[PDB]
């Protein structure tokens, strides 16, 4: 009966969109509140625009007003909503550019129908590959990097530990599949083998996901599985993993990334996994914004009572403290709000920077920009460049954001371990990667103390077995030793030629008496 | 803001370019009497047809929703938000019918996908369309221009006219339908002299800048047309004023249409354009010729067109015994497309019905919301013999769809006549996979076959044929009194003793 948004006018609109709420089951279309890549990514936009209408360097005269909608993690609902866009340039707010789509199924939908309307739009943690094609979006860019370099990092940091032999799996999707199909060649060229590949997706029920883990577990020596799923499913995926209580050493891309909402109820199962994210810092004044939010200030967000009372476990009208606060002791900022951020600063500036070329006399929002022609408005977007929003320190790590030709950003990730070590679980870096991959080994915890081993064949017997490659790089063969050969190396037996004899420990030959 | 809804247990979204394109600030303009009025009126005509058919969706009444796209693209694209909103007063679409222009079902088409809504256009021939990794919820009654453009390339290699100029419609018909034709020419070793398109907000001026570029380049005396239907006739026009004379050889953009030389008939006279190879729906005749302002409420555009066509007035009044007849009426070319895919979608939706509902003849709750990706991938697979409305089966008239979607290239060509003080199109051949015509049945400008090379034929008496750099354009160079042709391009001395023959083909002897 009641879809809710956040209409707030402006001499210009940004339109927005979010998961906010999770999937919803079965015939229901939005489910629980989604937290930290829901919620606080909502949040961070409205403070993005209320600092931009406070900042007299960026649009002064120009008050940028939004248009937020809820994707409910969902493609096709993402679309319906963005329908509320388009029919604005015929109570519409008409819209200047989108920020948004978390998910690259959302994104890249919504930038199909974007793209006939000439609106440009900025996703701020879309990573599917396809988004590269300006051919097909030509009004879309993006503030993070394409997978392709995701699934490098992922595969070089399994070539380094030498797991020649893993199973992956995938989310059925753009961001799923092209993101597994990239790992995949990545893990051919550096001799990588693939023990099984399952996949999940659309309406996908625990059985889907029990039947993946029992394929997992027909494959006892790929200890090291290999995920390229969206958040949700991962989650799914773990609870799944815990039920018939199967331990593996995860290796997950940032669908996963640092969530502790991921393993929840299910920690011992995914202690010791290692997971990507793209490399960001916090944004300091967002934290002093976010922490002074609650019910009885933050009105225009309605979704807010919602999230309260989950965040909590509460209730207003087992009620709730009045005095219950966001604080550093229950909230860490969302990994990817920077590009948030970051995105909404871009469309922004581009806007900006239009607003200085078309209207020459003044700040305000002259008669040539009364319609606004978004191709031009992407060709200007593009090319800009500019130091990220204040609430990054520095200016020496590269803190300029920009894009491709592509319309992409930086590839540059970090990579994490689940560790526990306070009693408590929680995500540590322990390496990133740039161009080549970096971690100190030292810091990392894995499943079951032991830096795992995840190859084809069994181990060969010392005593006597030679290690046997037959055709391809990853499975191998024991053929035991003569009594009178021994291991000049791991592969070869040799004779130990007359008068000698092998060594009990097959390394050398010594001589007979008699 | 016109429009037509009618309910029905499922409903059918329609595209029509009812009216022109509007000039200037105007998005409409005039009626579009044959290619606009009489293939809505077709489509109305076969949801009742199918709609009282006990074989076909019995139990399922089929409405519709059609709007017109007043032949611009964009404007059809935002009227078509009308078919998505519905899947949220608005009517749930099971399938759209339509697009003319290709330009509009292409752009239709992107927002179409989206939303799984299956498209079948009866009139859309861009090849363009035939991408199924872009168009993927696509199909059409009609076949790829990527035929067509042959067709024409070997009616100008025929009757060898190997220098021609061209002019194209900007836009997804014209630019790739003449890419599709310079591929086909080269091939042959047909020159294009020059290369022009007219496009977008084009007044008077920018059509009568390719005249004069047309007559800059005289030799070119044929100039190939892969227009939109309203570009054509502003080129017509131009021609006109400066009483321009040229062979025109057109796609089907203008067609068999009397509408686009009307005024101006003498400057078109002889012409050979083509046309999709069809027949007339005889019972559509009986039903359009019926229709009156006082009947046809249903159609909110037939008031404006009544006026139009007998340059009327309701409330110089008009005769209340006005009639659409024999003497006033013929059906559009390509009304058989229409009601062929208005039928396809049926088809398609009944045997889906079918599939899902095997106890009712009604929309059980099963397919109470479709799913568009099944349906188009099991409206792919129909085969049908055409709508009742088609005498015999032998002539191939079965419905059905390539793996593109795209139905089949059979084009007819004709020749703009004039024999009885009235002009007319005369069909003077077809191209199936080959070309086949009569040339005696043609009548061309001036009364002589038309000749278009690049340079003139060499005098016979001791011209030798020479080519420069390209394959299209020579010189002649007389030879010496004393050589022969050994071959149209080479002078070659007799020899002594000899001298070539008055006829110059070989040598003599020379007396004393
Ligand atoms: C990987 O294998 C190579 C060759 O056997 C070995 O030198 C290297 O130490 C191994 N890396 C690790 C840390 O397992
Ligand atoms: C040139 O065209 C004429 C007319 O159809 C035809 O009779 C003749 O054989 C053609 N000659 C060539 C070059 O093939
Ligand atoms: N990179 C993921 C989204 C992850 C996130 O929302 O943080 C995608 O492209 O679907
Ligand atoms: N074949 C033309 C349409 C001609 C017609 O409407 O009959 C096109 O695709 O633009």
């Amino acid at each position: 009966f009641m879809r809710r948004e956040i209409k707030i006018e402006g001499d210009l609109v940004l339109g927005g969109l979010f998961p906010i709420n999770e999937k919803g089951t079965g015939t229901e279309e939005c489910g629980r509140i989604n937290e930290d890549r829901g919620i606080q990514r909502l949040e961070a936009m409205l403070f993005a625009i209320d600092e931009i209408n406070k900042d007299n360097y960026l649009l002064p005269g120009v008050k940028l007003g939004v248009h937020i909608l809820d994707t409910c993690s969902r493609d096709t609902y993402a679309l319906e909503q963005s329908l509320e866009f388009v029919r604005a340039s015929l109570i519409p707010l008409l819209i200047a550019g989108v920020i948004g789509g978390s998910y690259s199924s959302v994104s890249i939908q919504v930038a199909n129908l974007l793209r006939l309307f000439q609106i440009p739009q900025i996703s701020y943690a879309s990573t599917s590959a396809k988004l590269s094609d300006k051919s097909r979006y030509d009004y879309f860019a993006r503030t993070v990097p394409p997978d392709f370099y995701q699934a490098k990092a992922m595969a070089e940091i399994l070539r380094f530990f030498n797991w020649t032999y893993v199973s992956t799996v995938a989310s059925e999707g753009d961001y799923g599949e092209t993101g597994i199909e990239a790992f995949e060649q990545e893990a051919r060229l550096r001799n990588i083998c693939i023990a099984t590949a399952e996949k999940v997706g659309r309406s996908n029920i625990r059985k889907s996901y029990d039947s993946v883990i029992r394929e997992l577990l027909q494959k006892p020596n790929a200890r090291v599985v290999v995920l390229f799923m969206r958040s949700d499913d991962s989650r799914e995926l773990i609870a799944a993993a815990n039920r018939v209580n199967a331990s593996f050493t995860w290796v997950a891309s940032d669908g996963w990334g640092a969530q502790e909402s991921i393993v929840k109820g299910s920690e011992h199962v995914a202690y010791g996994a290692i997971t990507l994210e793209l490399a960001s810092h916090p944004v300091r004044q967002f934290d002093r914004y976010f922490q002074s939010l609650n019910p009885y200030n933050n009105h225009r967000n309605p979704w807010f009572r919602d999230f309260w009372e989950q965040k909590f476990q509460c209730s207003l009208q087992q009620v709730c403290d009045k005095h219950l606060a966001i604080d550093s002791s229950n909230y860490e900022q969302e990994s990817k709000i920077m590009f948030v951020v970051n995105a909404v600063y871009a469309m922004a500036h581009a806007l900006h920077k239009m607003q200085r070329t078309l209207c020459p006399q003044t700040t305000k929002l002259c008669d040539a920009m009364k319609i606004l022609d978004g191709k031009k408005l992407y060709k200007e977007y593009l090319l800009k460049i500019q130091f990220t929003a204040p609430f990054n320190p520095n200016k020496g790590a590269d803190s300029i954001v920009k894009f491709d030709t592509f319309g992409d950003g930086m590839g540059r990730y970090n990579v994490f371990n689940l560790q526990q070590t306070g009693g408590k679980y929680s995500y540590l870096k322990v390496g990133h990667w740039a161009e080549t991959l970096s971690l100190d080994v030292d810091s990392i915890h894995w499943s079951r103390n032991s830096v795992p081993t995840s190859q084809c064949s069994d181990p060969c017997a010392p005593n006597e077995m030679k290690n046997m490659q037959p055709g391809d790089v990853c499975c191998w063969i024991c053929i035991p030793c003569e009594p009178y050969e021994y291991l000049v190396d791991e592969f070869t037996c040799m004779d130990c030629g007359p008068g000698q004899w092998p060594t009990a420990d097959l390394s050398g030959c010594y001589n007979l008496p008699e």
